Parts: structure tokens; sequence; C-alpha cells
């Protein structure tokens, strides 16, 4: 029987398990499938750890994910179009959930999915290469349990190991004799450490947003952020500073390039990351931006050097969750024989070539939710993945937008309408600032 | 010709290029040698950065250095035999110097080497895999600065990767809820950070006296350090403490297992590290215990299943640069056939059952010295590398140790005499305790 591999169990991988038990039981045949996963449980960057660095069998942490951390989009527009918040959890929960609530979400799919039997823990992948002749994928981990590295071959590998995990840690002036905490946001876990602290948050996307955040709920004594383009531009709190480029650092002051000083106390690199894959040769190695047209890849998941490869999820993200199961679907169906790759790279290549031009036609915010709606539509046009309001889905980003527009410290008090039902979802019990309890079991009461 | 792969160009990795060309010049006919290095210069863990979990290129942080670290013992007893220190500055040098000082001295002896023309950096090694059909290694390796991966082929591969840059990072009750910072030594990179604060420091031997002692030095207001064998039993400070195991955290309160408790701010995990290579298969990766008989090494440095592979330094170390080179001309001699290895694995396997129970004949620390000083004395009388005074070295170790039983917070007030001379080195200075500025230049004023 033919064989799969897939590189990670997060949301991604899950996605990808789940789309081929869905084939199965429709009668279709199925090749064998075995997922690789170098942590101890599935979830991906929802799997949550107090580590940083390396985890306690030497490998990368690969979460990056802090305390304190909530859903940051409606939920409404993550929902698995197979598997309803409400069939999950029976009742209305409000928008945003704090992550362990989310976990459980995505957790209780797959375990309805009886997949997990396919899954290998704490199995790093280590090397991934090709043969021609064989027509065949190797396939080289390292198993921890045992401490014993093993190889097999597969006819299809499908690599979902996420993209916001190996940081990009810039250097400044300063940075070396700093007194004071410098920290990347892939190893930022617990606000509490800065409260009563002056923070520079460096940086002016999504991780700017909700650490700088996460720091001023926690009792930060003042923010300031940090800018090199576009300022993030919202109304920020009488507390909390947005400024022009980091020069250098002079001892604890900060000098910025409109010639503006401040002292700070602790630095954190909301800077974002690299695609990065320790396990991959030249030939089979994604190259790309973070972006939503992603370099190479065929309808954005068919490596165009050898279509044999996919990889799911390597886009930036307006949509996630359903946008991975998208993905997943057309990868099975390509691999089943539903869909037929083309056999002619220069049509692949300029598949890609057209999705970057089309992103590129504008800058707008709402046309790069639209343009990534549009992709999903796309994909789930050409499978059997139930359809779902794709713009309905769209209007609660869109709605979500000017929510942070209107009040960056209160747009996670908000509802959204259900794509399913169209009902708003309910007020949450506690404001967003006042809700310092984590767990689900305060969430849900 | 032949072909050589040194992994690594840390001491062991440099003694390794040393050594081939001193045969070179001689006249012998040596093999072509490459030297892979992970990181962006060389010097192994002597070469600081600020950096911590991953580095730049997204690859693990080798460094497991601080500021403020000196010479951990007397520079009496780890000089090169063929490059004094007398030579280098030209000097004499007090005998603990910092960090900066030591990297000069290696740098200076590679640089007269003219060995660097063989290494490549940026530049880790991804795998290594034999095949005996060809008998060659095949070494795949990514250059992060074209960022391409290749492979080649070599009848030898040294490893000399370290083994005190992956952590022992183990889990108590309370680590993951504890409001303050828990960072394994291997992370630890300031002192200054914990002036003022409470700090735990678990562990009892190499990493917890000296880290305990930096953040004494830079104004903890205590130290609280924990023991699960032996105490490390020194007189300590009024406001250092040593307690026996801790059990678990609630909230910021420590309970250690005769019942007592303490309130600490901040943890930092002074519990050593593992042997861990993530770029080789079972047939070729070391499993061993760090200590003096390094498990699998015959001679201490080939390896048992396949003695085409070498290790360097892999021991746990009271003597460090001439043992290295001690093995390194060893190993070199090995490859070019002035010393032929058995044929008969039995014999080989032999070899480090007689190491290992030698070692654990008694646990007395002198008799751990002299044990590996009758290593080096073994290695060196099985080649050219040139004989020095060993018997001395003991001394000074020896020496050492009881000044560190007088006054574990002075011994670096000491001087000890040379090896070559037989002259006690001149006092620094400034005491210890307020030497705390860093630089090489203020050292040597
Ligand atoms: C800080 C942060 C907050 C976020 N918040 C939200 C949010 O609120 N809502 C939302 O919808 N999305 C959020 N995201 C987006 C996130 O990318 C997706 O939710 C989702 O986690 C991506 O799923 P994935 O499976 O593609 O990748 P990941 O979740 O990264 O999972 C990849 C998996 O591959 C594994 N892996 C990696 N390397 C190897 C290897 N060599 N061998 C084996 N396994 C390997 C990893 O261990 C991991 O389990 C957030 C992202 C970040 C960084
Ligand atoms: C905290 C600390 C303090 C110490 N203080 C002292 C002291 O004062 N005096 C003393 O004599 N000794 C000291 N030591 C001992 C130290 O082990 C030796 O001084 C020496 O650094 C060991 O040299 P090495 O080349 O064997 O290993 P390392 O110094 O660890 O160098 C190994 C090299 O291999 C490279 N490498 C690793 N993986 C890869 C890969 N996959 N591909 C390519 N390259 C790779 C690394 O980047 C590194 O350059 C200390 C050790 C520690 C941990
Ligand atoms: N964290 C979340 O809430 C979350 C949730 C789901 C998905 N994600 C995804 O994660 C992706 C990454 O989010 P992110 O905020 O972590 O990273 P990011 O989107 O790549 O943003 C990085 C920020 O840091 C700045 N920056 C980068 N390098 C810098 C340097 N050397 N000096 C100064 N500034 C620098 C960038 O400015 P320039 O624009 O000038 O480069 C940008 O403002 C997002 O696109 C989002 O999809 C995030
Ligand atoms: N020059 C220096 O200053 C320096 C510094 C660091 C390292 N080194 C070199 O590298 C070696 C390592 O030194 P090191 O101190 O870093 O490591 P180490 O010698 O392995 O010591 C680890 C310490 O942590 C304790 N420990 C380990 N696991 C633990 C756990 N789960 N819970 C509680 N305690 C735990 C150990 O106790 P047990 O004994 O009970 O296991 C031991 O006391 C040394 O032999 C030396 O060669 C040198």
């Amino acid at each position: 029987t033919k064989r799969v591999a897939v590189i990670g169990a997060g949301p991604s991988g899950l996605a990808q398990l789940r789309a081929f038990q869905s084939a199965a039981d429709q009668g279709a045949e199925i090749p064998e499938i075995v997922c690789f996963e170098k942590q101890a449980n599935w979830g991906g960057l929802w799997n949550y750890t107090w580590r940083t660095g390396l985890d306690e069998n030497g490998e990368p942490v690969h979460c990056s994910m802090y305390r304190y951390l909530w859903s940051n989009g409606p939920k409404e527009g993550l929902e698995f179009a197979d598997y309803s918040f409400e069939e999950h959890f029976g009742k209305q929960i409000a928008s945003y959930p704090p992550r362990a609530v989310l976990f459980d979400y995505i957790e209780g799919r797959v375990h309805k999915a009886d997949v997990r039997k396919w899954i290998r823990f704490n199995s790093p992948v280590r090397w991934v290469s090709y043969d021609a002749e064989t027509a065949k994928f190797t396939v080289t981990a390292h198993n921890h349990e045992t401490d014993s590295t093993y190889s097999e071959d597969f006819d299809h590998v499908i690599c979902a190991s996420g993209h916001f995990s190996t940081p990009n840690v810039p250097f400044y002036e300063g940075f070396d004799t700093f007194n004071g905490r410098i920290v990347h946001a892939h190893d930022f876990r617990d606000a509490r450490e800065f409260e009563g602290k002056d923070v520079l948050v460096m940086g002016a996307s999504s991780s700017a947003e909700d650490i700088g955040s996460q720091c001023w709920k926690y009792g930060a004594k003042s923010i300031t952020s940090c800018y090199r383009s576009a300022p993030m531009g919202y109304a920020w709190p009488d507390n909390w500073e947005e400024k022009p480029a980091l020069e250098k650092l002079t001892g604890k002051t900060a000098h910025f390039a409109d010639g503006s000083t401040r002292d700070v106390d602790a630095i954190i690199l909301c800077t974002g990351y690299k695609h990065f894959f320790s396990f991959l040769p030249d030939d089979l190695r994604l190259k790309t931006a973070n972006r939503l047209a992603t370099a190479d890849l065929y309808k954005g998941v068919a490596y165009v050097h050898n279509p044999a490869m996919f990889y799911l999820g390597m886009q930036d993200q307006w949509f996630t969750f359903n946008m991975f199961d998208a993905q997943a679907w057309w990868v099975r169906d390509a691999i089943l024989g539903r869909i037929t790759l083309p056999k002619d790279k220069a049509a692949m290549l300029a598949d890609v070539a057209e999705r970057e031009t089309r992103e590129e036609a504008s800058d707008d915010v709402k046309y790069a939710i639209r343009y990534q709606a549009d992709y999903v539509k796309e994909l789930v046009a050409e499978t059997d993945y139930p359809s779902f309001d794709i713009d309905g889905a769209c209007d609660a980003f869109f709605e979500w937008k000017k929510h942070k527009a209107k009040d960056i410290m209160a747009f996670r008090d908000n509802s959204y309408k259900s794509v399913i039902t169209g009902t708003m979802a309910p007020v949450h019990h506690t404001p967003w600032k006042e809700a310092l309890d984590d767990s689900m079991e305060a969430y849900l009461q």
C-alpha cells in the first residue's frame, strides 16, 4: 500500500489526518499514514510549555505561545466546517476563547476521528531525502522514548511543521551590554515578569500588539513600542507610546530615529519568524517570505520542484483552522487521485506568480483578508470539504478589524455572528482586562 | 587522497587541526582536512554570545558561558605544551584570567598554525552516515552563508562537538506557575539581572559553585543552593545557605526535603548537560554518562563500533586543553598509521571496562584528578606530543582544591608555579570580588 508521512501534529497535521480518515469512511482506500511529532502531545503552537530554548529532549522548543493568551481573532472565523463549536462544547461560548479552550476544541475533533493511533510523539524528523530511481522519500526520525533513530520510505511527504517557531532575532548596538531582559516573542511566557517595569516592544505586527497588550494588562509601568515601517497606529492607552525605529541602546537608554530617547527596563523582540526547516535538503526545502502567496507552492500546497511533497499552513494567516482544513482536503485528494497535478512545471510556477501578483495589487487590509478568503473558497470548491459561509467568516474579520480600530484594549469584549446560524455569540462574563484567570474551567464556568 | 572531517572548531577541534599541521611540517603526508563549525568563529564554548536559545541562523546556541566568567582552575594546568602563555602575551599574568583573555590565548595558537583555511564557519553538520561497502562517511552540512546544504565523503570523522551545551532541564512541581525567572545555566548570561533578588541555585557541582558566586558578587540579596546528593560543603558567605533536595514550589515558596521553606525570586538550574548529538544515527552515536571514563571510546577517543570514527573531549574535565591536545595527537597518529587500532572489538571494549573500573575504585577528588592525569600521561607516551610535567599539573590542581576549601569566594586571589619555569605567577591588581570589569583590557592594563 502507498505510504504518506505527515510532519507535525499541530492544527495543520491534524487536519491532514482528519482528511484521510474522512475519506476512508466513505469507502475510499487510503495510504498508510504516519505522522511524526517532535512534542509529547499534539496541538502544535497551542500545546503550551513553560520551557524555552531547548526542550527536555534537547530539541528546539516549538511553542511560541505565552500565559494569558486568548484567541486573537473571532472564533467564528476559524470554526471547523465539519465539527462546530456547538457540537464540541454543547453550548454557545463567547468569541475569544483562551488558549486552553481552543486547544480542547482542536483535540476534540481528532479524538472523535480516532487518528491518534497514526501519530508518533517525541519523534522529531531528522531528515527527508528523495530518490527518483525508487520514487520514494526516505524519512529519518529520532524516537526519544527509546533514544533510537530509524528511517522509512514513503511515497509522499506532507510538511506541516509550522513557521512561527524559529525566531528572527536582530542585533542592535547595546543589546549585549543592556542591564535588562531581552527576549524574543518566541521565548516570552509570563507577562507578570514585567509588572511595574518600562517595557520596549520592538515590532508593529500581530505579536507586538498582543504581547504589548499582555504586559499592559498585567501591570507594566509603561509600554514603548517601536516601528521601522508603518506604525500600528491604534489609539493606545495613556502609558503606551509608539515610536519610530530603534537606533541603539546606550546603557538602558533607547535611542530612536527621530532623535528621542527613553529609558527602558526590558526589551521584547516581536520581530517575527523565519521559515526554517533544519531537516530538508536543497531540492526539497521551501524558501519563501511570510505572506499570503507562498513561494514555490502550487495551489499553495504542492512543492513545485517535487510535487509528491506538500506543505501545509506556510502562508501568513488571517484565516487559520478552516484554511488548513481546505489545504489538507486538497492535498489528500491530490494523493488519492481525485485531483491531478500538472505535469508542466511552467504551469505550476505560473500559478504561484499569479497569486503573488494578485496579493500585491493592493496593500489594503480588507483586500488582504478577502484575498485569503478567495484562496479558501478556491480550495474548498475543488474537494468534498463541507462548504461553509466564507463570506460570513470574512465579515467577522471585517468587524474584528473595526473593533480593534475603535478600542485596541477592549476588542476582545465583542461578539460575532456564527457562520452557521447567524446568531451573535454571547457576551463573556468578565471584561478582558479584568479576566486574569486563564483556565478553561474559569472560562466555561 | 584520504579525507578527514572534523566536527567543531572549539579547543578540541582546533587541537586536531594543529596536530595534523604539525605532522605535515615534519614531512609526513596528511589527508585533506575539513573542519565544520556551526558558529561564525572558532573557540567553541569560549566564543561568547549574548544570545540564548537559538542563534541568528536558527541553530541551537552553543555558548554556555556568561558575563564575568573567569578561569575556573589554575591556568598553569591548562597551558599548551607547544605554546606557552609567555610566548603569547609576553608578560607573566595572574593565574585566573577572564574568558576574553583565555579566548585570545586559544586564538593565538591556531593563528600561528595557519589552520583557519581548513575551517568552514556558519556550517552546522546536519548528518553523518557510514557505508561499509564504500568505507566512507557521508557528512551532510548546511552553509548558512549561502543557505545551501551539501554532502561530501570522508574516510574518517572526528567529532569534537562538545557536551556542555545541551542542557539537562528537570521539571519540579510549581516550575510552570512560578512568578519568577527560571533559567538553566546554559542560558545564564548576566549576573546583574539578579541584584537584590533571592536566588535559588539548583545543583552542587562546578556550575552551581560559580554561577552562585557570580550572583553573590553582583549583588544578589541571597543565595540558596540545593543539593540532592552530597552538599558542596564549602564555608559559604553569610547570605548563602545550602539546603537539601528541592521537593516543589508553591507560588514563590520553595519546599525542601528537610521540611524547610524559602521564598525565592528566581531559579537557576545548574543541573548539568547531556551528551547529545542531533546529527548522528544509532550506529555512530556515542551514548555515555559524563565522567572520566567515557563509554564506548577505546583510549577515550576511538568509537568501538566503528573505529574510523573518533570523539574528542567527551570526558568530564579536570584537565582540559592539554588533554585535548593529547587526544588529538593520538587520533591523528591512528589515522596516519603511526598507531594501529585493535582488530578485536572485544579488546576495545575491555579497554573501556578497565577505565571504568579504575575510575570507580575510589571517590576521592585527588584520586579523580590523578586518574585523568594518568590518562593524559598514557596518551602522550604513545605519540610525539612533547612531554610536559604532568605531575606538576597535578600539584597545581591539588593546591587549587585546597584554596577552594579554605575560602570559596577568594580562591581566585591565589597564584601558582609555572609548569615550565617553576615561578609563582604574579598577584592580580584587583581582588576578584572587586574586579567587576570583564574586559581583557582592564585585566592586562
Ligand atoms: C503567538 C501566536 C499566537 C497565535 N494565536 C492564534 C489565535 O489566537 N488564533 C488562531 O487562529 N491562530 C493563531 N496563531 C496561528 C497559528 O499559526 C495557527 O493557529 C496554527 O497553530 C498553525 O498550525 P500548524 O499545524 O500549521 O503549525 P504549528 O501549530 O506550528 O504546528 C507545527 C507542528 O510541527 C511540529 N514539528 C516541527 N518540527 C518538527 C520536526 N522536525 N519533526 C516533527 N515535528 C515537528 C511542531 O512540534 C508542531 O507540533 C498564533 C500563532 C502564534 C505564533
Ligand atoms: C560554563 C563552563 C565554564 C568553563 N570554564 C572553563 C575554564 O575556566 N577553564 C577550562 O579549562 N575549561 C573550562 N570549561 C571546559 C570546556 O569544556 C573546555 O574548556 C573546552 O571548551 C571544550 O572544548 P571542545 O572543543 O571539546 O568543546 P566546545 O568548546 O563545546 O566546542 C565544540 C564546538 O563544536 C561546535 N558544534 C557543535 N555542534 C556542531 C554541529 N552540528 N556542526 C558543527 N559544529 C558544531 C560548537 O559550535 C563548538 O564550537 C568550561 C565549560 C563550561 C560549560
Ligand atoms: N501573534 C499573533 O497574534 C498571531 C496569531 C496568528 C498568526 N500570527 C501570524 O504570525 C505572523 C507573524 O506575526 P509577528 O508579529 O510575530 O511577526 P511579523 O508579522 O513578521 O512582524 C514582525 C514585526 O517586526 C518588525 N521587524 C522585523 N524585523 C525587524 C528588525 N530587524 N528590526 C526592527 N523591527 C523588525 C517588522 O517590521 P517590518 O514590517 O518593517 O519588517 C514587523 O513589524 C503574522 O503575519 C501573523 O499571521 C500571529
Ligand atoms: N569550569 C567551570 O566552572 C565549569 C562549569 C560548568 C561545567 N564544567 C565542566 O562540565 C562538567 C559539568 O559541570 P556542571 O556543574 O555544569 O554539571 P554537573 O557536574 O553534571 O552537575 C550537575 C549538578 O546538578 C545536580 N542535578 C542534576 N540533575 C538534577 C535534578 N534533576 N534535580 C536536582 N539536581 C540535579 C547534580 O546532582 P547529582 O550529582 O545528584 O546528579 C549535580 O550536583 C564539569 O565536570 C566540568 O568538567 C565546568
